[PDB]
């Protein structure tokens, strides 16, 4: 279902037919080049979904610029039966050279979002199935 | 607009209002535990957009499981004025522990894709703006 | 009057019948994982009252959490007759394990603040009196 | 909410709109320069809230006096799911040079209490949020 | 024009009759003792105007205070016909001893600004004239 | 207050609603590549405000120009309780490459002046705040 899948490029926008809200607040977990915001709507810190935003800037090397990198890491911590608590992590990193078109940047955001949420990729994401 | 942003958990589904289709086909670029599919709709091999799916399953070691990891990377190549061709990357990795709920797996997929597209973060991704 | 003193747990709130306001503003004195705010209402830099907020979040290590620590220190500087300026300190640290109830966190804040102000301990703080 | 917060100085007194009483009795835990009193109103020793009072006196060094230090440590012990029991600790230490005004000492007690209990600082104390 | 120039001291406030707005957002470039905010309104990072704020607070040596230093640097980047990209700088550093009058501090800010924006100095700033 | 501040670019001109005049006359202090003009209106040299103007023109290396540098430093001298006399400084240095737009030069002058004299930055300049 990965091979021969179809996804929209240059989409006008994307949206979500969704359920309840969730709201971020500042965590004050020291994070270099970024922020930590957790959801103040979960009641138990030991399992509060949080998210970390990072932004590395392009490097100026003798008139040549490297691509920059903007990461987000969203985390669901869960307490195992063993007592050891672990982390379920969705990470999305977007690396862009400044010379790319402002429109292609947003096309890239939306095409990644489709790669996450489309049904064609359900087997891949959930089961790990290649091809 | 990161601090205080609001997104949806337990969404029924996500969708996209957008333009033209793009179709994938298998590339055969060797990728370990993975798969390269490029678009058959772009014509120039230099600038032909391609994605790569890597997959690693939860493996049991010493009686208990290790969280598994499913990466995707979608790439827009562009030739720079200097001659070197550089890649523009969006990379989405998703690491799940086997104990997570089937429903919370899709909640992670949708809450991650919602961090790319939702206008609240629109200033973050484009401008690299921490606020 | 320590032995046998009585204070309130699960208080709805605490309040203060008192005089003039004092307003804080950011100082920029470098404080690691922290923040210096001094009063903009005192005028002399020598004797200008200032507070410092340090914050350390619960960090997971080897599958489980470590209790976090939030310090404050409020300082009244005074110049001594000998010339050396000395600081007068009230320091309030609060260490919470993530498993504590949200309500018991505020119960700790109020039961601690009630140990400063309640007249039973009034002889302890002023006179350094153990009884 | 820490930056630009307002608190009362030279307050006449502070109080607590509160719930049920709690009473301290002598613990006989050997504590240097101080006492241990636990609440005889909790029924299970393994989780009896206790408090420890310490008083270090000013040091006389050739006509010069160091500030003295009066600590209180209030502790909620809690039994984890792991079986290991840990301690939730509010600690309040007040360091005063004897030459400070008797009125400024009590202003310092009350200003620390406000720093604990005011709503402006809820985010800081609970979440660990700086600024 | 520099010799004999007249500028207002003890001014109430300064203003600017001008054109379009520009807004700053936090860059996420790591700066020692400092901050980087760039222009959220310029669309190409390669030429995004940005400002960097450094701050050092007065340091005390055995009762004697040192004048502190607040720097700002504002940069217009431009790429040359050489391909090399050069930074066009304006840097304003204000060094104040704590004992200075609160109003003399703001008089220094305003008198510095007049030294940039009065016509008497146009020849100096633009060309480098020393009369 | 620094993050999110708004300031005018492409401004026509800046002005100052202010108090009394002050006039400069040539000091006759020898300054390399520079000039010293002090205040003809302060009566005691010991505390006469003075300004020093330095200038370096763009230098050409085999056809390539170097950004030139125009410095100004303005000084309020004050004698301390120590007897020691310290200089209170504001220093503005404008470094321009010859290829920059004539109007962008004056826009830099005006935007630098706004960075001193806008309210958004009061906390930064006076105290040293970095937010």
């Amino acid at each position: 279902s990965i091979i021969g899948s179809s996804i929209k490029t240059g989409a006008t926008s994307a949206s979500i037919t969704g359920g309840s809200d969730i709201t971020f607040a500042l965590t004050g977990q020291t994070v270099t080049n970024g922020l930590n915001v957790s959801v103040s709507e979960d009641t138990d810190y030991r399992t509060r979904r949080n998210a970390t935003f990072k932004s590395r800037v392009p490097t100026v090397v003798n008139g040549n610029y490297s691509k920059g990198k903007n990461e987000v890491v969203f985390v669901i911590p869960m307490s195992l039966d063993s007592g050891e608590t672990v982390f379920n992590s969705v990470r999305i990193a977007l690396e862009i050279h400044p010379a790319l078109a402002s429109a292609s940047v947003k096309d890239l955001r939306l095409i990644g979002a489709q790669l996450l949420t489309d049904a064609d990729y359900d087997s891949f994401w959930t089961l790990g199935a290649l091809a």
